[PDB]
């Protein structure tokens, strides 16, 4: 066993060590060839292809860049060969859990399906991880290469997931507490997986990306912070830091919240929920699952991919009638009609626990207009969108070190007004979609009466198309002329 | 109802007329969505996930922006909305006959599954189309946009796969001679410079990691229509010729480096393998209820229509039985347990292989008898022969001799251009044959003893000599005084 | 004459038309080869060596693709061809009025060589354009391809200098409005110069533009504003306007303001003023002009271009020997010191009649720390730069018409908060960089004591390393503490 | 003094080395500012307004990369931080000799003007290099970081000029000639130069360069070959090498041997040598040197760049007229007319002491048609240019050492046969191209005749458009019929 090259179009010619590639060369990773990055989102931007498999050899070949380039700078942080493989695995693997058009799965379908359990990719890629290398012999490939399994594994882990449960971690101690911060950054958002995906989506989806994560790698460095050894960035990056979050930001406002990507998503979800009582998969010991519990077993999460798609469109099951009706009709391009966006207003926050109600207050309300049709609370979907810079109402930047370059090894903290006026004044905010069922012009019509009196009745945001398509609603409203 | 923008990576913005929309969104185009644009190729190159859907808005695409250039820069031509929209359609239409892993499908499996029948991507194609208008009710639309859909059809499948008619006089019925410039746009049968390619360029270079050297707008930019002994024909300007002979030098290489990758070759040839053991047993209901095989799909497009990459899940996510050995392959595949790459070598001097004498090639390479000391003897079925012919599109021919030019003093003359008037720089050949060989015997011995028998054929039947071959079989080339 | 075709890097193969030609092939057009785009940015940044010469014809071709597009989708607008070559045209030769180093010399220079007067590149574009027509006799060939020079040449003019005092403009009526908004945008700065700038600045800089100007004309569309036809753009692309004011704001802090590169600019400047009592450059009539002075003959103006700069230091005058030093410690490296950065805080907001008290300011404050070295008013620069998106304090984007779907024909307002509660809350700011002339180690010191001092007693934000360049001085403010 | 960073468009950010900063900042390397790479191509490509100072720090950056991946992946070779620096040096100055309008100048301006003398820019280089070390006391910065300027000044020369008098070379020994291979590679002509202007170059051309050096680094390794350590790739890597040269060939025809870009060089060399006695350039000790003689003197030659062409331009002396009315002409675009392009064949091939007899023999041709005017040698030029491999009839694939998966250490021979029979039959050829300098309708009719009459007589190839500019002619030979 030797390193292999292989061809990128982001990242050029990437070498993967022969412990890399036995990971690789196994039925869990290869898995994520099946499943697309951006799921729905590939039926509104064409060249969305790519899929999981490609984004995690890139997260992978990031992650090794950064830690080499940290090692190479400062030897005396004594990263071994050792650390740079357990870090390039953890790149490698922290995508293993995503299931079926990826956020899709994760987003909607288990929140919907499986209400009661708390699943999340990461903590399916800790158990797809677990499962990849006990069902491939991989512990003793890794004592071949000079790994601890016990402790590295738990090392692997942990970076993708955080704690298993002061410091609190077992892999490593406090002396390479930075690595934590290269594949999932807890702290602060800041790590390689993002920058994979920037440059990937932008390249595929054909926007383009205007973050530069190379020379961030250029001028990091470690330093001391209230005794941990961490990564700090160089204090006149702040700016292109604060860039990095907006590129972010915009990259799930044009694509990966498109209103009509959403409800692909969203039609998508409901046929797997109509089909979740007769497909079958075989998991270990030849025992039967269905999609929404396939998480309970990784040899059949294995087998849990897009496939799932095609699958219940090419069937002829009649018991399998509805969810393939509502995949055809994606097909055709019938898709439940988009109605329009706002927001709330002052300190008002919707909460998950809320949003069932809301359809149903969309259809209570009084639009004092004639309309031909009445439409019901099942007519409509609400879709709630949390947009924020990765930490709730937190400015990321404000859990970032910095150095001076007439001192490199001092960390100091930065403020947003030591930075801009011209910054956001909140990192977080709520959007609010809403979508008809009914797609014929009338019900069309009387969807978006009920929809802008119903803006108008809780006190959120005039939608931008609201005197246009609901000029008799608008002037009632004071507060928007 | 009204136009479409879409984002493409490569492209940009493009416009979808609303007729365009509608034959876009039907089951037998949105399939395309499941078909990988460079089949086995994807499991070598990461990036090449891209699939005929987006390939085929391109080349639709493409398609419209020569023929509304051409309109542009010459009014008499009389090029109307409704010929615009027909040679756009061509374009969308032109890759609706690809089957799973595109040309594994029609290059290896059909060719294997059913010897006795003539199969092409174009014939399905032409046929997919019929299926796509008939099953979805487009007539009528055509109509409403100014489409006369007798003539519009036939001219449609005419750019697609060319006369509908042995000629042996104007062989074509859905336009005259006049618009005979508009049967070079998406498919030129007279010297392959069409717009599918400029698409795939493109998009699989981006797709690839691999940078494209050929720039089609500047193409678009310098043509013109010119008679040429009495038909209306596409020239491009007498300076770009050198440009020309650099697009199928590019078509080449992306075929010596991505498209005949030896490893991305004998993933198709494992895929195409699991395929012919699992015929007999995948079921596709077609037209009426009927059942058919992967094999058969080809015959009912209500079939076809179902017949994609899911396949290949399909087979490796059973759990019958009687897929088990078909299963087993697409197992190995995941695990990198693939055929070993013996080595490359060419024929010389006038021979050329037919492929009537490919199934003979293997017992050949196993018949060889390498003075050397080997420890397991191989057999025949352990050994595979790929043989694949390299050419600039027109088997031996220069495809430039083909092509018409005009000059800056007079753009509306028609010249010839020969390769002499070009440079000497350039190729002596524009086709050739490669044969590389393999063995499904992958341990360290029997690699060993394949590469004795590999060379020591090669030296056997005249071939050049492998790249490799005085360290891979330092005993066995000494013999040969033509490589020494 | 036929059209030729140019091939460029940003655009690929533009088309011009011989008229277009005739414009281009003039000394005074072709002057624009020998003068940098973005001045001494050069110096920091080595792929940008782009002069305004290919800007130029990048401008002219994007201001016709917006006019054909605009004509092509909305016929009954009636632009003529004739209207697509002036606009062309106007696109052309809206930079004809730069000097040498863009921005250094109408941005610095003249300030201060020639504060009396009012100079503006725009206003030197429309004189080099009036001589650039009179000089070569295009007024007839004007008039062979269709245009009428009195009123053509008039909205030339207009669209480059705006009205040359209600309907304000002469070259063309209110039916044509939306052609004054494609080369120089006055009302919201959403133009296509913007765009070749951007595109082309990201190529040669080295850093990645994400504003899609070919997304924006797909979109964009004439309609009806308070008795005007005004380009408007589709309601949704609303937040892809204020990316590209985000997408200005950081390519000027990245690079066009970047601190060495106007420090260069800066020293420069000195260099010439230094030059211009010896320089001589030959005008009209044989008469002799300076550095300073050739702004009042465009045939003098013709000859003045970056070569200013090799002249000074290539000269064996020991007249021109301090300027030529100026030149040479360019060559060495041996620049003006950089010393750092604040911004006034709360409402305080400095006038330019104030910029040159700044330099006494700081070598008044008493820092507390004891130095080797005193420094006086002259050994320090101030530069006061104001960041802003484009129209002051103002949101251009209040001054953006937009369409929706359901009527592309009826225009709309659309406010801040129905997009986005994570956009900036002002649209102006103001930094203030400091520099010391002397650049030995104990006067950067000390000048980096006075500086934060300075910032301490004027209320400014804390410095980003203030604590490590002053360590001493930060405590004693309670308010960064 | 520590490591700067600088932002490439073409790779990125570099890190220079503290001694690669003190030999940038010098006037002899700032003097490549201000020297277009790509001479009167800019004329023609706007993008081209590179310049040889950032195609130098590229060729010293892939001069780092090459020598770097080779000590990491061989360890054995004994590769120092000494030699790491050496070869970037090296890389760094090997583009210091170029003149003004760089190949324009030793290609045309001075084989005009010095005859006698024999001058190239690699020469040039080695003398420049000389005088910038010794005038900015850069030996002393070499030892403080541990070069030992003896061998390693003479080891940079070797690198750029080749031997300087069996092992030929005194700087480094055999066991590291492979060294010898990155900078200049005197034995195949694939060296980091050329990576870094096909990259360069095309992406100011707007063309797309298809050779990737990234994977050939990746794929280099370096074997014994007779007796000496030299680069090797990889067999597998063989059609990428001709496909490189291929690129090559194309870029001069497309490009750098453009009929128009060449005729401007003409123009210009034409101006210089009309300005040659009037032009003072001061040089050491205050001596006046010419344009023709700055070349004995690096002092006047560091003050010998384009700038040269803006001092005629703007001339006001009655002794520069001649000169200043040529480079108008250049301004106006009335340029001497392209007349045609043909080749001999056979095994004809012109000898560069027939060069000056060929105006006259197309004079002399005796086109039997009516002709208006008669034209003279004087009114014609004759470019004859050889397009080749870089290594004349050779083909260099043929000089190439390879290596094999299996034996990586065995260095190997590949020849034509064993790569493809679509390769060239042949590695030069000679194009010939005719411009006239009357420029009249006439004129050029006339022209017209008279070239391709003589084609006809000298058995040369039938120009492409032969049969639309000269219908009476072509019909004569029956060859071309
Ligand atoms: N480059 C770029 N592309 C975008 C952006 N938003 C959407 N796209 C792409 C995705 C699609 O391929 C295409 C059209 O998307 P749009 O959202 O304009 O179309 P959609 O039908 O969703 O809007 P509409 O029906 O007009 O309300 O444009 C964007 O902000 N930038
Ligand atoms: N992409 C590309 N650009 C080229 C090529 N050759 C020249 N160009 C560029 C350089 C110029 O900016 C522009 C026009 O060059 P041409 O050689 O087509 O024009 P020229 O006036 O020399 O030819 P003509 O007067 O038509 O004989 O195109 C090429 O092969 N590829
Ligand atoms: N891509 C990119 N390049 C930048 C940016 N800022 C500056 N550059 C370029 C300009 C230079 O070629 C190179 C280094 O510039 P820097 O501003 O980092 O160095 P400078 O010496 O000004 O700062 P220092 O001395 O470290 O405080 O990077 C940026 O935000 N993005
Ligand atoms: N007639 C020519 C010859 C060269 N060049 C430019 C294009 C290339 O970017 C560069 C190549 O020549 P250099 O002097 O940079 O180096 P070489 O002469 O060594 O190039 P090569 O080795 O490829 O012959 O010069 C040019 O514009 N015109």
């Amino acid at each position: 066993d030797t390193m292999k090259v292989i061809n990128d179009p982001i990242h050029g010619h990437i070498e993967l060590h022969p412990l890399l590639v036995r990971i690789i060369d196994t039925p869990q990773f290869q898995r994520l060839r099946y499943i697309k990055q951006l799921g729905g989102g590939y039926y509104v931007f064409p060249g969305a292809s790519h899929n999981r498999f490609e984004h995690s050899l890139g997260v992978g070949y990031l992650a090794g860049c950064l830690v080499h380039a940290l090692g190479e700078k400062q030897p005396e942080l004594q990263i071994s060969e050792r650390d740079v493989l357990c870090v390039q695995i953890a790149g490698l693997c922290r995508n293993l859990g995503h299931g079926p058009f990826s956020h899709m799965f994760d987003g909607r379908f288990i929140p919907l399906a499986r209400p009661e359990v708390k699943w999340t990719h990461e903590q399916g890629s800790v158990m797809m991880f677990e499962h990849l290398i006990n069902s491939n012999g991989i512990k003793p490939v890794m004592e071949q290469y000079g790994l601890i399994p016990e402790e590295d594994i738990c090392f692997i882990k942990e970076q993708i997931v955080g704690p298993l449960e002061l410091w609190p971690y077992k892999g490593r101690p406090e002396n390479k507490s930075f690595l934590y911060e290269i594949v999932s950054n807890k702290r602060n958002g800041i790590d390689v997986d993002k920058w994979d995906y920037f440059a990937r989506d932008c390249h595929h989806l054909g926007i383009q990306n205007n973050f530069d994560y190379k020379r961030f790698i250029k001028f990091a460095r470690v330093c001391e912070v209230d005794n941990e050894l961490r990564i700090c960035a160089r204090d006149k990056e702040v700016g292109n830091l604060y860039d990095m979050f907006h590129t972010r930001n915009s990259l799930h406002r044009r694509a990966y919240q498109h209103k009509v990507g959403n409800i692909i998503d969203t039609m998508i979800t409901d046929a797997f929920l109509k089909a979740d009582d007769y497909i079958e998969i075989t998991g270990a010991g030849g025992k039967k699952y269905r999609i929404s519990t396939a998480i309970d077993d990784m040899e059949a999460y294995t087998k849990l991919t897009d496939n799932i798609f095609l699958e219940i469109l090419y069937s002829t099951d009649p018991k399998l009638k509805d969810a393939r009706e509502i995949l055809k009709q994606i097909e055709y391009r019938n898709l439940f009609k988009y109605v329009g966006e706002t927001q709330p207003t002052g300190q008002i926050k919707i909460k998950r626990e809320d949003y069932e109600s809301l359809p149903k207050e969309v259809a209570s309300a009084k639009p004092k207009v004639l309309l031909d049709v009445k439409l019901k609370a099942e007519d409509f979907i609400v879709d709630v969108i949390n947009m924020d810079y990765g930490m709730q109402e937190k400015n990321p930047i404000d859990h970032v070190s910095f150095y001076c370059k007439t001192a490199p090894n001092r960390a100091i903290r930065i403020t947003k007004n030591q930075v801009s006026q011209l910054l956001p004044e909140k990192f977080a905010e709520q959007l609010i979609r809403v979508y008809c069922k009914k797609v014929d012009r009338k019900s069309l019509y009387a969807a978006r009466q009920y929809f802008v009196q119903w803006c108008a009745d809780r006190n959120f945001t005039k939608p931008q198309d609201g005197d246009v398509i609901a000029p008799l609603i608008t002037p009632q409203k004071k507060e928007w002329n």
